[PDB]
DNA sequence: CCTGT
DNA sequence: CCTGT
């Protein structure tokens, strides 16, 4: 197994390209409650969960709502691609504000798999030059995690560690 | 700063190259009893922290002391290079036979800054290629850390960064 | 997907 | 310093 250890007031988030599994390993692992997606909140305030012409809204209602999870000493996960140090920087500041602990989990699975698995996709699939880019910009976020604030710094480098993943929820 | 969480019930495993600085940092943060030095063991057993060829020993009594410190619930630093996967194997096993947490603190700092403390040292000193082989290893480690077994991993980036330092023991 | 060409 | 092959 891979035991990842978090603590009761966590910001989890999530680091990782378009295809990489982020979606489905926040529903395996976490409540629905518990998990707040980019892509949900541009539905919430465009109909549209694929129209990236509403993102700065959408950021805006996200970092909205993981205010006053945090607030409320509520457990959130953050199920965004976070692959850029501007997206990850709000979400430190607001966790710092509420006494909460930053915890990043990285899908460093290689292009090749989120290419094979968005090609494979029922649903919204994105170009490659998307997928090429989000890994490029993963792999350059890896080292400087820690400094950026995040207290526990947790890489996947496989899909096998991917599915070996458990939780443990420090109380 | 840079704050690095372990539990109270922890093994610590500093991985860095002669010269890296680890001894100054186990000095700096625990207490004299909680960290176990392999050089110390190597005088424990020959007369002479310098001698290489009695590694097997100095290692055999550094394990077993570290195996009656967990046994009693204690927190344990291990003041050795580590750079080795082979090195690090036996302690991970014995963290798990006592179900303590391992962690790792890697000091990943430039050959040239191991280098230069080591011409400057005056107490002991080892050959340029010995650091030029340690930091290689060091850089070689960090990758699989999390999946030998570390279930928390902090790398230290810059004296910078190993300065700012600070741990938090959680009860 | 925090928004090609 | 877990000993350069
Ligand atoms: N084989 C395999 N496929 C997966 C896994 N996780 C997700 N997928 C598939 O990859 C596609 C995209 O997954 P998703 O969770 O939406 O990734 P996201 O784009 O990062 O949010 C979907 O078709 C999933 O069913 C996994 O662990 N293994
Ligand atoms: N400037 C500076 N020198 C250091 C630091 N830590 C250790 N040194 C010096 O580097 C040399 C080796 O340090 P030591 O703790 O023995 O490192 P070790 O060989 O990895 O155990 C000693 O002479 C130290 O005085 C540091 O943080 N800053
Ligand atoms: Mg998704
Ligand atoms: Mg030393």
């Amino acid at each position: 197994s891979m035991k990842l250890t978090i603590p009761e007031l966590s910001l989890v988030v999530l680091i990782g390209s378009s295809g990489s599994g982020k979606s489905t390993f926040a529903k395996k692992h976490f409540k629905p409650t518990e998990v707040i997606s980019s892509n949900f909140c541009r539905g919430l305030v465009s109909d549209d969960e694929n129209d990236q012409t509403v993102t700065g809204a959408a950021f805006d209602v996200l970092h909205y709502i993981v205010s006053k999870r945090l607030q409320l000493g509520k457990l959130t996960v953050v199920d965004a691609t976070n692959v850029q140090e501007s997206a990850r920087k709000p979400l430190i500041e607001i966790a710092k504000d509420y006494h909460c602990f930053p915890v990043a989990v990285v899908f460093n699975l290689p292009e090749k798999v989120c290419q094979e698995r968005n090609k494979n996709r029922t649903d919204r699939q994105v170009e490659e030059y998307v997928i090429r880019k989000h890994t490029q910009q993963m792999k350059k976020s890896i080292k400087g995690l820690q400094r950026e604030g995040f207290r526990y710094v947790y890489i996947l480098n496989s899909p096998e560690e991917v599915e070996e993943v458990v939780f443990e929820r420090q109380p």
